[PDB]
């Protein structure tokens, strides 16, 4: 496994670069956040994808926008979401880890309105 991550009020990240063991059934992911700049001025997302999706989550899920989670409905592009969260919350995701192949890549990010950029991570496996 378990990862707890979190990002700051500065767009930023920590642990911009994951690894899940394949000696473990699923994996779970805990997302914190740290100043008082709202959901609405800071939130993170933890979402998942590979680095040829993202485009489809950043940009489709800027279109959702707020209440949508900045991140649109179903989208079987995204493996893992969190839930945008900020200032003061903590969330959790437990996924399987059937999902993900080995020798995929996988990028890890927050789909809101332009933190896409500085946070990214990976994620390979194992
Ligand atoms: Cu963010």
């Amino acid at each position: 496994c378990s990862v707890d991550i979190q990002g700051n009020d500065q767009m930023q990240f920590n642990t911009n670069a994951i690894t899940v063991d394949k000696s473990c059934k699923q994996f779970t992911v805990n997302l914190s956040h740290p100043g008082n700049l709202p959901k609405n001025v800071m939130g993170h997302n933890w979402v998942l994808s590979t680095a040829a999706d993202m485009q489809g989550v950043v940009t489709d899920g800027m279109a959702s926008g707020l209440d949508k989670d900045y991140l649109k409905p179903d989208d079987s592009r995204v493996i893992a979401h969190t839930k945008l969260i900020g200032s003061g919350e903590k969330d959790s995701v437990t996924f399987d880890v059937s999902k993900l192949k080995e020798g995929e890549q996988y990028m890890f990010f927050c789909t809101f309105p332009g933190h896409s950029a500085l946070m990214k991570g990976t994620l390979t496996l194992k």
